[PDB]
């Protein structure tokens, strides 16, 4: 239970996905954001119509600034 | 409070960093803990030694079978 | 020279780098491809007006179909 | 005659798959590289008992090495 501390994804009441994760590392956080962009920019791009992709991918890209802003 | 209302990232006393984002999409949420698994491999192949590799890349696994369950 | 056979970059004279690899897995040639993509699509999300980019892209993408098309 | 030049995917009966690529930068080989070392790794993760797909992992981080130092 201490070594899972978190970890949790759901679906929310508002209709939406909820992800909480963590890492011990600021390498793993940004590995993990810059994972997910890689695959979200390559949705983007596959659906360049897909507004909320670009929204997303933009979403990420600010997440994997802040997080490597972040102390 | 309508515009983000979530991803936020922080560093947690007990977790070292949390992030918590959202998505309208499991296909998003599954292509984004793909992503991490796949960079979290990558750095478990570097260093094979390291179990807490491993065992971050494991969670990704499992928290990539969890979103697929999930509705 | 038989050890590496292949798996070869280089700076080519119609192309600034050529990359040559072989995979005796259809899996790996897909996921390889994959892989790039996922970091052109990146670059492109990085440079939106970047013709070349996203043209380089589309070269991925069609790679990609290239390599799912074949036996 | 030749339009495409590069960006070469086929079924080569010395290697299985033959994939030569190309790119004005030297950047985008490392990410492409890192890109499939990425999937590799993954797939690696799921199969430690694949000696061919730890080879291939380490082939990648060797083309990536020999990336690395080209100029």
């Amino acid at each position: 239970d201490d070594s899972a501390a978190e970890w949790n994804v759901s679906r929310t009441p508002d209709g939406d996905y909820r992800l909480a994760i963590t890492c011990p590392n600021k390498e793993w956080l940004l590995q993990s954001i810059e994972g997910m962009i890689k695959e979200a920019a390559a949705e983007v791009l596959r659906n360049p119509n897909q507004e909320n992709l670009r929204r997303h991918a933009n979403k990420l890209l600010s997440l994997k600034k802040r997080a490597y802003e972040l102390p």
